[PDB]
Parts: C-alpha cells; structure tokens; sequence
C-alpha cells in the first residue's frame, strides 16, 4: 500500500513493519483511519496511534476485523527503561497470545474481564535493537472490533502485580499478522 516505516498521517503516528515475504498491503486513510489487507502473508504489524503514547489515553476505534489465520488486534505500544512490548488484544485469528504463558490476574474495563498475563522475548528485535524483554498482556474475553480502550486501568491493573512499565514510546491501535490471511479496516481516535 504505503511503505514500510513510521510517520505521520492526518494528525496520526503511524508504524508499518513486514518482514519482506509479501502478502500484505497497509494504506492509511483519512483521519485515523488505515486499513490492512493480507493474503499468505510473513510476519506484519500496522496501526495508528500516537508517539509517544500515554498512561491515560482513553483510545477509540472501530471497524472491521476478519482475520484468516493468525492475528491479533489490539491497543499496542512500548515502554522504555524498563524496556516492555505491550497489548491490550481486543480480537485475535486463530492463536490465542497468551497460550502457555503465565497469567498474572484479571482486570474488568470497557465491558469484559480480561485475563492478565507476562512473557519474555530472548534477544529479539526491538525499538532499541537486539535486546531480552517481557512483554505484558491483556485479553479481552469478550472479542470484538469497535469499542473505547481506558488504558489507565490496564497498565494499573499490571503496576497493580508487579508488572512496571517505563516511559511510554509509541501507542497505537494495530493489526499484527504471522503468516495469515485476512483483512481490516480501523478508524482510532
């Protein structure tokens, strides 16, 4: 659609990242709007938001979503020192991202409990290279692709168990893919 990289669009950060094996297409539209099409795709992530985020942004969204395979839409960002991959995961395709992991608690937001959870990334890519990080998760039991995220009462719910987050970098509403097919279209605000 658009280049892979970072921007701006209509007001809106935007990130746009693939691994290179093709199948799959990202444009931005008009105010948040962005949209994501994939057939036989690698690994992809794409979204709108804001850099850097915040610990109190109430995100809204709404849309389309249907995944074909595996994939995840979620409110999703990092932080720094600590060094942490963040999702609040909305909906998802056919792999749940905290099979296996460890679960940390529940938190209710937004009209469903989530299920709270951590994993570790072993020297993996990352917004400052090569590093060991853990990743923090919120599941939404309740799936859906339009809705109001309060971030604040997840990333207390986390603080809550023990799970810190540093100072905020980017923040966005994403679709993430790993080899799969599907197709989406998201206005954030």
């Amino acid at each position: 659609t658009i280049q892979p990289g970072t921007g701006y669009n209509n007001g809106y950060f935007y990130s746009y990242w693939n691994d290179g094996h093709g199948g799959v297409t990202y444009t931005n539209g008009p105010g948040g709007q962005f949209s994501v099409n994939w057939s036989n795709s690698g690994d992809f992530v794409g979204g709108k938001g804001w850099q850097p985020g915040t610990k109190n942004k109430v995100i809204n969204f709404s849309g389309s979503y249907n995944p074909n395979g595996n994939s995840y839409l979620s409110v999703y960002g990092w932080s720094r020192n600590p060094l942490i991959e963040y999702y609040i995961v909305e909906n998802f395709g056919t792999y749940n991202p905290s099979t296996g992991a460890t679960k940390l608690g529940e938190v209710t937001s937004d009209g469903s409990v989530y299920d709270i959870y951590r994993t570790q990334r072993v020297n993996q890519p990352s917004i400052i290279g090569t590093a060991t990080f853990y990743q923090y998760w919120s599941v939404r039991r309740n799936h859906r692709s339009s809705g109001s995220v309060n971030t604040a009462n997840h990333f207390n719910a986390w603080a809550q168990q023990g799970l810190t987050l540093g100072t905020m970098d980017y923040q966005i509403v994403a679709v993430q893919g790993y080899f799969s097919s599907g197709s989406a279209s998201i206005t954030v605000s």
